[PDB]
Protein backbone atom coordinates (compact mmCIF):
# COMPACT_ATOMS: atom_id res chain seq x y z
CA UNK A 1 0.00 0.00 0.00
CA UNK A 2 2.76 2.25 0.43
CA UNK A 3 6.27 1.19 -0.54
CA UNK A 4 6.89 -0.08 -4.13
CA UNK A 5 9.06 -3.29 -4.62
CA UNK A 6 10.20 -3.80 -8.17
CA UNK A 7 12.77 -6.90 -9.04
CA UNK A 8 13.90 -8.60 -11.73
CA UNK A 9 15.20 -12.42 -11.17
CA UNK A 10 17.32 -15.03 -13.05
CA UNK A 11 17.30 -18.16 -10.99
CA UNK A 12 14.20 -17.06 -8.64
CA UNK A 13 16.14 -15.87 -5.57
CA UNK A 14 16.11 -12.02 -5.53
CA UNK A 15 12.09 -12.64 -6.03
CA UNK A 16 12.21 -15.24 -3.21
CA UNK A 17 13.94 -12.60 -0.64
CA UNK A 18 11.25 -10.25 -2.28
CA UNK A 19 8.78 -12.14 -0.57
CA UNK A 20 10.70 -12.44 2.82
CA UNK A 21 10.92 -8.69 2.70
CA UNK A 22 7.38 -8.28 2.13
CA UNK A 23 6.28 -10.71 5.19
CA UNK A 24 9.26 -9.02 7.24
CA UNK A 25 7.55 -5.16 6.80
CA UNK A 26 4.22 -7.00 7.60
CA UNK A 27 0.97 -5.01 7.42
CA UNK A 28 0.80 -5.36 4.16
CA UNK A 29 3.19 -2.27 3.18
CA UNK A 30 4.82 -3.30 0.36
CA UNK A 31 3.74 -4.77 -3.09
CA UNK A 32 6.34 -6.68 -5.25
CA UNK A 33 6.25 -5.73 -8.63
CA UNK A 34 7.80 -8.48 -11.06
CA UNK A 35 9.56 -5.92 -13.68
CA UNK A 36 9.14 -8.31 -16.27
CA UNK A 37 5.70 -7.25 -16.33
CA UNK A 38 5.65 -3.50 -15.12
CA UNK A 39 5.81 -0.03 -17.20
CA UNK A 40 8.51 2.61 -15.83
CA UNK A 41 5.34 4.56 -14.90
CA UNK A 42 4.25 2.27 -12.13
CA UNK A 43 7.65 3.82 -10.19
CA UNK A 44 6.08 7.08 -10.17
CA UNK A 45 3.51 5.90 -7.93
CA UNK A 46 5.31 5.52 -4.82
CA UNK A 47 7.31 7.79 -2.44
CA UNK A 48 9.11 5.00 -1.25
CA UNK A 49 10.78 2.24 -3.37
CA UNK A 50 12.53 -0.88 -3.23
CA UNK A 51 14.77 -2.01 -6.43
CA UNK A 52 15.28 -5.96 -6.58
CA UNK A 53 18.47 -6.97 -9.20
CA UNK A 54 20.83 -9.90 -8.96
CA UNK A 55 24.25 -9.45 -10.83
CA UNK A 56 25.19 -12.38 -12.98
CA UNK A 57 26.30 -10.44 -15.50
CA UNK A 58 29.98 -8.90 -15.66
CA UNK A 59 29.26 -6.08 -17.95
CA UNK A 60 25.20 -6.06 -18.30
CA UNK A 61 22.30 -5.66 -16.56
CA UNK A 62 19.53 -8.67 -15.87
CA UNK A 63 17.09 -8.50 -18.81
CA UNK A 64 14.48 -7.47 -17.60
CA UNK A 65 15.98 -4.55 -15.89
CA UNK A 66 17.83 -3.84 -18.64
CA UNK A 67 14.71 -2.95 -20.58
CA UNK A 68 13.16 -0.93 -18.19
CA UNK A 69 16.82 1.14 -17.78
CA UNK A 70 16.68 3.09 -20.71
CA UNK A 71 13.67 4.42 -19.73
CA UNK A 72 14.24 5.58 -16.23
CA UNK A 73 15.02 9.46 -17.54
CA UNK A 74 11.18 9.46 -17.67
CA UNK A 75 10.74 9.37 -14.46
CA UNK A 76 11.27 12.15 -11.60
CA UNK A 77 12.38 10.65 -8.53
CA UNK A 78 12.84 13.74 -6.46
CA UNK A 79 11.50 13.62 -2.54
CA UNK A 80 11.74 9.47 -3.53
CA UNK A 81 13.49 7.29 -0.65
CA UNK A 82 14.98 4.51 -2.47
CA UNK A 83 16.82 1.36 -0.97
CA UNK A 84 18.21 -1.78 -3.28
CA UNK A 85 19.12 -4.96 -2.45
CA UNK A 86 20.64 -7.90 -4.64
CA UNK A 87 22.13 -11.24 -5.32
CA UNK A 88 25.47 -12.57 -6.79
CA UNK A 89 28.64 -14.81 -6.41
CA UNK A 90 31.81 -12.59 -4.47
CA UNK A 91 34.16 -15.43 -5.29
CA UNK A 92 32.80 -15.96 -9.13
CA UNK A 93 32.05 -12.75 -9.70
CA UNK A 94 35.31 -10.42 -7.24
CA UNK A 95 35.59 -7.67 -9.52
CA UNK A 96 31.62 -7.21 -10.34
CA UNK A 97 30.20 -8.12 -7.06
CA UNK A 98 26.25 -6.35 -6.61
CA UNK A 99 27.39 -3.88 -9.81
CA UNK A 100 23.43 -4.14 -10.95
CA UNK A 101 22.19 -2.42 -7.88
CA UNK A 102 25.29 0.24 -8.34
CA UNK A 103 24.16 1.14 -11.94
CA UNK A 104 20.71 1.32 -10.94
CA UNK A 105 21.21 3.50 -7.71
CA UNK A 106 23.38 5.86 -9.70
CA UNK A 107 20.81 6.43 -12.28
CA UNK A 108 17.77 6.66 -10.31
CA UNK A 109 19.85 8.92 -7.87
CA UNK A 110 21.19 11.20 -10.28
CA UNK A 111 16.94 11.99 -11.04
CA UNK A 112 15.99 13.16 -7.53
CA UNK A 113 15.77 9.39 -5.88
CA UNK A 114 17.68 9.58 -1.59
CA UNK A 115 19.04 6.53 -1.58
CA UNK A 116 18.88 5.06 2.22
CA UNK A 117 19.66 1.78 3.48
CA UNK A 118 23.48 1.76 2.77
CA UNK A 119 25.06 -1.68 4.24
CA UNK A 120 28.41 -2.38 5.16
CA UNK A 121 31.20 -4.11 3.01
CA UNK A 122 32.09 -6.36 6.30
CA UNK A 123 31.63 -9.69 6.55
CA UNK A 124 32.11 -9.72 2.29
CA UNK A 125 35.31 -11.53 0.12
CA UNK A 126 35.57 -9.66 -3.03
CA UNK A 127 37.70 -6.70 -5.02
CA UNK A 128 35.37 -4.31 -6.72
CA UNK A 129 31.66 -3.20 -6.69
CA UNK A 130 29.85 -0.62 -8.86
CA UNK A 131 27.66 -0.66 -5.54
CA UNK A 132 30.67 0.17 -3.60
CA UNK A 133 30.56 3.98 -2.32
CA UNK A 134 33.58 3.20 0.20
CA UNK A 135 33.18 1.17 3.37
CA UNK A 136 29.37 0.83 2.50
CA UNK A 137 27.49 -0.99 -0.39
CA UNK A 138 24.74 1.10 -1.92
CA UNK A 139 22.00 -1.39 -0.75
CA UNK A 140 22.17 -5.05 1.15
CA UNK A 141 24.17 -7.55 -0.99
CA UNK A 142 23.15 -11.22 -0.47
CA UNK A 143 25.04 -14.03 -1.87
CA UNK A 144 23.29 -17.21 -1.49
CA UNK A 145 25.75 -19.43 -3.24
CA UNK A 146 28.81 -18.60 -0.27
CA UNK A 147 26.64 -17.18 2.18
CA UNK A 148 23.40 -18.23 2.42
CA UNK A 149 23.48 -19.13 5.89
CA UNK A 150 23.12 -15.62 6.53
CA UNK A 151 20.74 -14.57 4.47
CA UNK A 152 18.02 -14.33 7.26
CA UNK A 153 19.94 -12.57 9.65
CA UNK A 154 21.07 -10.04 6.84
CA UNK A 155 17.60 -9.46 5.69
CA UNK A 156 16.10 -9.49 9.38
CA UNK A 157 18.92 -6.41 10.36
CA UNK A 158 18.42 -4.35 6.85
CA UNK A 159 14.33 -4.31 7.53
CA UNK A 160 14.76 -3.00 10.70
CA UNK A 161 17.46 -0.59 9.38
CA UNK A 162 14.70 0.48 6.75
CA UNK A 163 12.03 0.31 9.16
CA UNK A 164 13.49 3.71 10.67
CA UNK A 165 14.96 5.35 7.85
CA UNK A 166 11.54 5.29 5.53
CA UNK A 167 9.95 5.96 8.52
CA UNK A 168 7.65 3.02 9.86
Amino acid sequence: KKIGLFYGTQTGKTESVAEIIRDEFGNDVVTLHDVSQAEVTDLNDYQYLIIGCPTWNIGELQSDWEGLYSELDDVDFNGKLVAYFGTGDQIGYADNFQDAIGILEEKISQRGGKTVGYWSTDGYDFNDSKALRNGKFVGLALDEDNQSDLTDDRIKSWVAQLKSEFGL
